[PDB]
């Protein structure tokens, strides 16, 4: 929806087609090597991915953006987890991924704060 | 029939089918991790199986 869904699935690989032209030169910047993505996977739960092969597809008549990710963990409701059985099925989309839910994640309440860089 | 019909009979993995997208989209909630399936195999004697942890290849 907000930039694709996923198409193939495996249990140690997932795989995402993107629409071309504009989607993808909108949102460039975000789509890189070892970047992050959300899947729906179901009704509320979330998905959390990082990214490890993009490639354009021409040849065909079939210009469009394929996008390998490899689930990380889990996370329901405003709490993260880690190491997720369920995993999204096709006709899910993909909503990208902000940088506050990355910093709650990296630095929560107490937990004896350690910085590092 | 209900859901669809075997492609590949092989020692070690069955190929299965799917008819049309509004199957898959009212089973969508059962073919998941773990999930399970049964074959005719023959009269009456069905089979278990079990799927991976997702369970699709769009082609």
């Amino acid at each position: 929806m907000k930039i694709g869904s996923v198409i193939e699935s495996s249990p140690h690989s997932i795989l995402v087609k993107i629409d071309t032209l504009k989607i993808f030169e909108k949102a460039k910047s975000a789509l890189q090597i070892g970047k992050y993505l959300k899947i729906q996977e179901g009704n509320h739960n979330f998905v959390l991915c990082v990214i490890q092969n993009i490639k354009i597809s021409t040849d065909k008549d079939e210009d469009i953006f394929i996008l390998t990710v490899q689930p990380v963990g889990i996370f329901k409701g405003e709490e993260f987890f880690q190491g997720n059985s369920m995993l999204p099925s096709p006709t899910e989309p993909v909503f990208l991924v902000e940088d506050d839910i990355l910093n709650k994640i990296f630095s929560n309440e107490k937990t004896k704060i350690f910085h590092l860089g």
